[PDB]
């Protein structure tokens, strides 16, 4: 109940800077219509939008974390169709995703929406820590299935590895909350609710690789 | 215990509605730049400032609740004012919202922001699951006041209703459409905290007709 409330407080705090900045751009546009170059007027509108996206990210992230607390209806579903949907949606010209999915359907018992979120957070984390390369793959063993994401980032040592699931940041870099940390903490909790486990390591290209195991019926 | 959750969900969830509207205004500027004149461009910007206030309002309400312990400070306000506010915000040049409000004002004991949130949720759904037609109406009765929103969508089959008021529960029909399964859950809680009642039904055109009744005290 309460680790959540504290977290909600952080979210509202982190929202202040983006929000103030939007009102600000909004206000100059409002007053400077006669005045402004179309180039600049566009750069305010563009920056507004970048900021709105920042907000939606944190809010969504929190809601997802919230949902993690409650029990969800499980069903049989194809892991590769879920991954496919998320990869399309996180798929951008900004970032190119390498798809290397197991070439057969994988049935696992899951709440699809929850899985979609776990995948999505892994992707954005891999887009932050990484240098642009992201690879999503899946596969299966007799007893358990898996999906994983990989970046060409710095590659996190087993020491820092533990303090990677922390939503709150020690430094107070003017931000109460780590999006990266909260994200992975969300993933951690979703995998657990599915009776799976996470497994971290180095990728093909030296970066981070996080893999999520799930039970097959 | 379960309740504290839906409070928190309600805050973050309801923050998105105004932000989203912003993305709509920002983009139209970003694209329409050559074309647009003062009068409208000035309006778009004003709309962004309104909606950013709304975000702070929502944030403020939560912080107050943290110090006060009291979440929805009640008071006598004009229901219609709040309705008109939401009708204005949510209708653009693209989208037009029909109106059958009660003439004059309706004084009700409410927490105006919270109701504004409720009405918003109802109206974004009417857009989300409807086919463009949306009608907001209000009226009053001997001891009660009401507002409803109506869409021309498929409505909600009575068998489904109780199921869909639960938090984080979406519709299979909804699966197609994006979302969170929270709007109705929130609307209910807000209306409950006002000791009101929700009444679902079929709209003028076969869609959902969702109506909130509020008590009007008597000296
Ligand atoms: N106006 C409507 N017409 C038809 N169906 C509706 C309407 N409003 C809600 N529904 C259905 O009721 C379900 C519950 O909606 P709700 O709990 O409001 O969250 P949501 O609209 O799914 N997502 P969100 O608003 O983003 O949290 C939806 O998934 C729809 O199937
Ligand atoms: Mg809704």
């Amino acid at each position: 109940a309460d680790d959540r409330t504290l977290l909600m407080a952080g979210v509202s705090h982190d929202l202040r800077t983006p929000l103030t900045r939007i009102r600000a751009y909004a206000e100059t546009i409002y007053n400077s219509l006669g005045e402004l170059d179309l180039s600049t007027l566009k750069e305010l509108a563009e920056s507004i939008n970048k900021d709105i996206e920042e907000c939606n990210a944190i809010i969504e992230q929190f809601i997802d974390y919230l949902r993690t607390g409650q029990e969800m209806p499980m069903e049989m579903a194809d892991l590769n169709a879920v991954l496919g949907e998320v990869i399309a949606a996180e798929s951008g010209y900004e970032r190119e995703i390498e798809t290397a999915l197991y070439p057969g359907s994988i049935e696992v018992k899951m709440h699809p929406l929850s899985i979609k979120r776990a995948v999505a957070n892994m992707v954005v984390n891999a887009a932050r820590y990484g240098n642009g390369w992201i690879k999503v793959s899946s596969g299966t063993e007799p007893n358990r299935a898996w999906f994983q994401v990989e970046d060409d980032g710095p590659g996190i040592a087993p020491e820092q590895r533990k303090h990677l699931f922390q939503p709150f940041v020690r430094g107070d870099s003017a931000r109460t909350i780590s999006g990266t940390g909260l994200g992975l903490a969300i993933v951690q909790r979703i995998v657990d609710n599915h009776n799976g486990m996470l497994e971290l390591g180095t990728s093909e290209r030296g970066g981070l690789s996080i893999r999520a195991w799930l039970p097959v019926p």
